[PDB]
């Protein structure tokens, strides 16, 4: 089997990070066997040996002599630090010299939480591990690969990634779904710089037999979860419901759930019907020899509670659930979640086409033929089937303005701007709001006094009539929301716009040059940090904000905007759908359902951009009703089920 | 270099069409090396022979036996006709019993001309000869797959078939273009009810060096169209433009142009300022050594040129161009094709991102690898670069209502419906536009009497207040567009629906059944006709009637539709984006420069469906909106290079 392997990638040198098992595992072992000498890189030192001592025993059976020098490895390597990246390049140039193949498959599956319940510090872990780490091998790499005159690059993305023009949403994985988008949109607009000598595409495969799958594994946590978010979002929801129609304060209807008794809370007459009614469920849906179905949460559901409670602005002591009753094992039986884990199966095999899932070997196999193409670039190969999971299409030029109706309800309403940098488009959407929709008052969230000064000089006469508002955030986007919710009362439209403006640095360096103004591996962090990391920190927190519409805007781009800063805003605008999409399907699984979608300043081609002031202002013109699609009220009545998913997780370009 | 073939495909049998040259014999080749039996099917038989013993005498070389029973030919095979196709099989299950691959790679460029200049049985011959063929072939080889276990379809698709969710407009190129694009949606509907038993994709190779390319080959027969349809073009608008300001007939001024002299027609003071400024331009940028500097026009673009007059409905005999002196040759030199096919090749080579093109043998290695992997189906592989061509997203769910003041202007407009299924959504619209928007008349183009007196009946108080006009069209729409124009006037709005509905056939059989009921090769014949054909021959004819706002209707799904009725309303979908964004472009290059778009009233998934009659009013409110925001008139000053491209070519989903 071996035989149609041999001589296909002799005398190539490659990189492969998660080397030592899975996907990883098996390219390096298959790219061993085709010639190549491979260098291994995982963190744990073990695992890697194993994984040395089975290729290179292969090797010597194929018939390969010196076999040690093959196959070499870098332990300790963790993907989401800088400085161990920098020590790995410095490691396998020692051992091999260029680098033909670096193979970027590593890949954490990161916090596997929604949104509301995602750290934003766990958020950032994630992009470093599986996105900035695969821009940061390539900065180091991509020089030799020029002046030798031959490269290739290659991300180990997913299904979960998306694809050109369409989004994928993944529930409970942000995070994940973000930075494997990334990592395709990186192969996408990087390809015409790193042309004609460096080759870079992304892998796509479905879901894959094996052990971050099987274990516990990815199913098995997965079903965890389910029953897990299942009884943190019911509480939750329950616990909203109640405090609308109940004189209590949420301190005092979280105290009716102290005793940690289901059967007590049913039972009880002075507990809210809200609550009572998801007592009589937990019993009545639960496993009797489950503790969750005679308790009513446990000391890590409690604190997610607690922490969307808080995030939301009830006010409640940090040791609320300090004395709470802790149910004895298992709070979710071994049935619970092995039924569960069953079914999450169950349903990945039945949108399958061909109804079975690939093995690591397969996707390896199809990814090492695929490496020997020389002819592609910038592309998104498939190696094994896709799920049947929504796609979202991206990037809808056609369309109108909201109903005269949906207009009409806007007088009176609160809105919140956040920007900076671009004036023009936050001076003009807050004119509107206030001059053409009767909107009460504007709160123009700014980074800096400088951009404060900016924003109060261009809207002097709506500053002096109390109109508009001003709050400096800084780094603290949340704690100026909550500054903003507190002063001047909860919002109806939030226009998420970034503070920054995109960098104008070459993105390759010439092929003699020593590619020192080239994007340094701490500017791509930056550039995530402004662009993606901005947004996914206003979205979680305005997510429990009742009755909010949110906008989130990409980077604008323009007639005379520089190649790099075309490539970098849809580098963002492709990877921002991901989130867009996700968060859009979550959004539904809350008791707030806001409105979250996504607004596009940012095009493919300098060709389809304005070239005269009658084009500019018919695109400022289409900005101003982007935003008030995605901004007007939807009223109750009309959020139905069939109505409600093409309000949310949408992105439209202006 | 074979030896990593060796074995790849051995025990396979592999049809491949278009086996003797190009791609497809590159294909053929290379899977023969790999150890399949190989049956290469063309037209001419000399061509088939030289392959052949080509093929024959490499697999001797390489150690093989009985080289004759490994490599089989059939010549005399068009793939355009039907029983060539029946034939095509039975000679190959004769051979080699059953087929294991299905390589549908036989491809014809078409007719290369603009839709307006496109023959209605010239679209049908490309349709013929490269998707009605793919599935005709599939439809009678995939039972014995089935049966036996196991089998491939793969469809030679391009980047110019465009992408999931994306469309690719290719000018000149709309029937090419959409036959592409439908052997890509295919694999994308099909891949469920094959599986698990067989695997269909397709390949979408971008532009590939060869025979095809160089030849007169694509780039010289581009540069030759160029130079003519840059002379249509130009006098077809000057004629137009003329028209509007002079008191004489189509006929009167086309006599201008009979002395066929370019000096004469710019020095003649009796000819309007349009012509006489053309006949300037002409002598001045043309090359003088070409008679098409000092002749306006040979007799075959005089007759292209007149067939567009008469189509638009000008009155002028059919021998206008009989006495016609005919200019001497070269009417272009070869200094001006030459110029144009370089300029054509550079600008390919500009938008590679690996700035160079693929050989035959690049594309057809990098397919024999991807054929190995057995995990994989409904997916497009790009074995080679694609370009930087404009890229239309389809499938945008987010949008409004145009402007009132956009609204204002249908007043007193005449619209055109074309129907007969859709019942509901006819009358629906018909009742919009007269009732809320005030337009002056509603004439509703349908196939049948049964058809006309079912709208009749539901609109009968528009009918008996002259405000309804019906008319039966049969198979002859365009002959029934040319009396509504005559009868009650050019239209503005033009809403084009399908007659027919959807079938509810099967489309694959049970294992062991005969396939007796699945969906016919003369039925998937008819699907096109009434789902591809039908938009496109009312596309073609509304091109030439100024101030028309033309919308093309897919067919509808519903929560209760089959899944074979899913299968097929997203095949039509896709397919359909292809032509819509390609007429969308050619518009910008006519004088009457009309908005053609795409409303969709099919969707991917049941679950998106509405569910009950609150959400079943909400999504036909959606069908009107999106119907108004692609016929309401966009004013000539709004009408921008910047605004024009947005309102043409783009698909909405309600
Ligand atoms: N599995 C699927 O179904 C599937 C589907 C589509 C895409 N993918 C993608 O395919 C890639 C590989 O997936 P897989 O299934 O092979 O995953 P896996 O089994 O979790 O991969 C584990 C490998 O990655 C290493 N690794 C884990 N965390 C690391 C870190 N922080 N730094 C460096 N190495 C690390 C592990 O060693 P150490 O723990 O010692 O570091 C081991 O070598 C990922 O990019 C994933 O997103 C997977
Ligand atoms: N070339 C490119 O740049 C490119 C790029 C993307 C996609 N493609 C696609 O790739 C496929 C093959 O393209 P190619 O470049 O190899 O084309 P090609 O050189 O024109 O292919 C010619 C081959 O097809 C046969 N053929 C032509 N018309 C036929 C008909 N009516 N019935 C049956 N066989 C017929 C020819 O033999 P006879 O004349 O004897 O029949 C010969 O075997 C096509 O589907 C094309 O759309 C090509």
């Amino acid at each position: 089997w071996a035989e149609s392997l041999i001589g296909l990638h002799l005398g190539k040198v490659a990189l492969i990070t998660g080397g030592s098992a899975g996907i990883g595992g098996q390219i390096g072992r298959l790219l061993a066997l085709s010639g190549a000498r491979v260098m291994l890189a995982a963190r744990d030192r073990h695992k890697l040996e194993q994984m040395q001592a089975m290729i290179q025993s292969e090797l010597a059976e194929v018939g390969y002599t010196d076999v040690e020098d093959r196959v070499h490895i870098a332990p300790g390597c963790d993907v989401s630090s800088e400085a161990q990246l920098a020590d790995l390049v410095e490691r396998t140039l020692s051992a091999f010299g260029t680098v033909d193949y670096l193979i970027n498959n590593a890949g954490i599956a990161g916090v596997e939480e929604m949104v509301i319940d995602m750290p934003v510090e766990g958020w950032r872990h994630t992009l470093f591990a599986n996105l900035i780490s695969n821009y940061s091998l390539m900065r180091k790499l991509a020089p030799l690969m020029k002046k030798q005159g031959s490269g290739y690059i290659l991300n180990v993305s997913s299904y979960f990634g998306g694809e050109k023009d369409a989004a994928i949403p993944y529930p409970n994985r942000a995070d994940y779904a973000v930075s494997k988008a990334g990592q395709r949109a990186m192969a996408e607009v990087f390809a015409r710089f790193l042309g004609p000598e460096i080759q870079i595409n992304a892998i796509a495969p479905g879901p894959v037999e094996g052990d971050r799958l099987r274990g516990p594994g990815l199913f098995a946590r997965r079903a965890r979860l389910i029953l897990e978010n299942k009884r943190l979002n019911e509480l939750h929801a329950a616990l909203i419901a109640a405090a609308r129609t109940d004189e209590r304060s949420m301190h005092e209807l979280v105290e009716l759930l102290l005793p940690n008794d289901v059967a007590a809370l049913e039972q009880n007459p002075a507990a809210p019907t809200a609550l009572r009614e998801l007592a009589r469920r937990f019993r009545s849906e639960g496993d009797p020899a489950a503790s969750s179905s005679s308790a009513l949460l446990n000391r890590s559901i409690a604190a997610k509670l607690l922490a969307r409670l808080h995030n939301g602005g009830y006010v409640l002591p940090a040791d609320i659930f300090a004395n709470l009753p802790n149910p004895p094992d298992p709070f979710f039986t071994r049935a619970q979640i092995d039924r569960e884990a069953r079914k999450v199966r169950d349903g990945i095999m039945g949108m399958l086409y061909l109804q079975r899932m690939p093995t690591e070997f397969d996707v390896a196999m199809a990814t090492v033929y695929y490496l020997a193409d020389r002819v592609v670039s910038g592309e998104t190969f498939h190696p094994s089937g896709g799920l049947r999971y929504e796609r979202t299409p991206t990037g809808g030029e056609l369309f109108g303005l909201p109903s005269p109706e949906r207009l009409a309800e806007l007088v009176g309403s609160t809105v919140y701007l956040i920007g900076e940098h671009l004036t023009e488009h936050l001076n003009l959407l807050a004119r509107a709001y206030l001059e053409r929709y009767g909107a009460r008052q504007v709160v123009m969230i700014v980074e800096t006094e400088t951009g404060a000064e900016t924003m109060r000089r261009l809207l002097h006469d709506h500053v002096e009539a109390g109109r508009l508002m001003t709050i400096v955030a800084g780094d603290q986007i949340e704690a100026a929301i909550d500054q903003a919710i507190t002063r001047y009362g909860r919002p109806g439209p939030v226009v998420c716009t970034p503070f920054r403006p995109l960098p104008t640095v070459p993105l390759v360096g010439r092929k003699d040059s020593d590619w020192s103004t080239v994007l340094s591996e701490a500017e791509f962090a930056e550039l995530c940090e402004h662009q993606l990391t901005h947004h996914f920190r206003v979205a979680r927190w305005i997510a429990l904000s009742d009755g909010a519409r949110l906008a989130l805007v990409t980077p604008e781009t323009t007639a005379t905007s520089t190649t790099e800063q075309f490539a970098l805003a849809n580098f963002i605008k492709t990877t921002l759908h991901a989130f867009t999409a996700t968060i859009g399907v979550e959004s539904e699984r809350t008791a707030q359902r806001i409105l979250i979608n996504q607004v596009d300043l940012t095009r493919r081609a300098r060709a389809e951009e304005p070239r005269d002031p009658h084009e500019r202002q018919q695109e400022l013109e289409r900005f101003i009703e982007a935003v008030l699609l995605v901004t007007a009220p939807l009223p109750p009545e009309a959020d139905t089920r069939y109505a409600g998913r093409i309000h949310r997780g949408r992105a439209i370009t202006v």
